[PDB]
């Protein structure tokens, strides 16, 4: 009747989702230890031995973690990546790994349309700026968030263009490198994979139209960095703002005007996303030791 | 008749907008003189002497101008607003007053719900911010550009009430003090008239809830600064955005992490908005000349 609920965030969840996951959590008989703030791995080592089940956000979640909790039956990561948890791990020790999709999705939503707006409005700054209506946008994997940037860009009037290998779709071009011909605004929403990694390089975004802009609110490791500094450097006009900043220098020192990353990822560091995915996860949490439900399970073991 | 045009901007328009200000005004037969990054309102006097036509932005237009442009018979401010002409000199000087209706609405829109977004966010910082989803907007004076914000914020889902004593539509408050009860969101776009000066102050930006936000992308003077400051210090929970950066510089010096101003007026900086707000204004200066018709005229004389 009575399960340890681990809640492990190196980056907190605001107050009122905290209290969302405790009375959720609470009320069905369980014990809600949090991780908030942890300096090194081997603080989050020693909490979760004797936890029954995890609340996770992007934090690291690899072997030695997994193993070290040994009756974990659950882990939940609040949002939709689950490229922070080591899967293959988690199936040799018989845990259900799960997500919580298109919780976090108006977050990250609206921080990319505030973001293309500000990238071509030269970032607040004097100069010549350019509109976003009459323009084509180019969604890059559409899922939860894509859809929404998508709903918001139409309401601005922009043209939109989806490409999405694995959907089907209106206004779907079958080749990545047709998007980046075709749009003036890109939109990166794809998850990362063992594919997806350092697949956006110097080849896809050279094919840009004049004053091409970039926006990656999905992950850094998606893009090649070294193509990218190659292809900014050559193509002066081009624009790229992320809420997942880039590991080099490069970027800050070179390409003032037409780059900006925010210094922490904050797409789904709002006070309503957190309560969706903080509450999301400690219902599913609930819902799998009360019934056995395995709904939005990612992995599969034995 | 060849007439000579002058246009007189401080700030100047894009090239293809001076490109087709030009195509209209010649193929007609008249003459176009660029008066472009003057700095104090004295190299406009001479070069206005044998004027007969005269294309303005924000410049500062004042009855030493006026007088000295004895043939001058128009003045077509492209964009909006025209508190920056002296309308009482030019009604003495038998002078046409014209602005350029709706050309620029989009440029400054796209900006406010930039700038709403912006500011939501803790200027794209660390830290927990807020969705406009499912919040009220109060828009303050909805005409062109307030329409087209509507427009866009609808689609982002947020609920709308409009203060404009001048129309009739849906969500409608009769006093002013209604929708900054009501409003999370409020955003300025009134004309700075008699009427207008000062009115946005401490009595009426007291009544926003919880961590309420103001967006001016109209004109500085329609807020009492002194009466912001006040409240501002009295609630720390309140945010200001701007494109009319005030006065007083307490704002820079206090209210770090909710203030949030451009350099420089930038709603008006797009390609797109000086190619609709300088054509028009050619268009305007060309059917005053051809047929003397006097649409857009927002002051009459004689
Ligand atoms: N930042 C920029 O670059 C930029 C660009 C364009 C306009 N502006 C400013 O924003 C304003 C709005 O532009 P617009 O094109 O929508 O003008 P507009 O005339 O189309 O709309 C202004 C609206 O304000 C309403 N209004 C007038 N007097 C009022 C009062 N006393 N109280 C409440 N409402 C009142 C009117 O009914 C009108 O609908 C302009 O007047 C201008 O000062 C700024």
């Amino acid at each position: 009747a009575s399960m340890k609920i681990v809640v492990i965030t190196e980056k907190p969840f605001a107050e009122n989702a905290v209290k969302g996951i405790r009375e959720i959590l609470e009320k069905a008989g369980h014990e809600v230890v949090m991780i908030e703030k942890y300096k090194k791995k081997e603080d989050v080592i020693e909490r979760i031995k004797d936890a029954d089940g995890v609340i996770v956000r992007s934090d690291k979640i690899d072997e030695e973690i997994i193993k070290a909790g040994e009756k974990v039956k659950i882990i939940v990561r609040a949002g939709a990546g689950y490229d922070n948890i080591d899967i293959e791990a988690c199936n040799q020790g018989k845990i259900v790994v799960m997500n919580t999709p298109g919780q976090n999705r108006n977050g990250v939503a609206e921080l990319c349309i505030g973001m293309m707006i500000f990238g071509f409005r030269k970032g607040f700054k004097e100069g010549k700026g350019r509109e976003l209506k009459d323009k084509t946008l180019g969604i890059c994997g559409c899922g939860y968030v894509g859809k929404r940037v998508k709903e918001i860009a139409e309401g601005i009037g922009m043209k939109i263009k989806v490409y999405d290998p694995f959907i089907t779709t209106e206004n779907q071009v079958k080749k990545i490198e047709e998007l980046f011909e075709e749009c003036q605004v890109i939109s990166l929403h794809l998850p990362l994979t063992k594919e997806t990694k350092g697949k956006i390089g110097y080849e896809l975004i050279k094919k840009l139209p004049y004053g091409g802009m970039i926006c990656n609110t999905a992950r850094k490791e998606i893009i090649d960095e070294e193509g990218l500094i190659r292809i900014m450097r050559e193509r002066e006009d081009l624009i790229y703002i992320t809420d997942v900043a880039p590991t080099s220098k490069v970027f800050n020192n070179e390409f003032k005007g037409r780059f900006f990353a925010t210094p922490i990822k904050i797409g789904a560091e709002t006070e309503e996303s957190n309560i969706n995915a903080g509450m999301a996860a400690a219902s599913q949490i609930c819902d799998f030791f009360t019934n056995g439900t395995v709904k939005f399970q990612v992995n599969k073991f034995l």
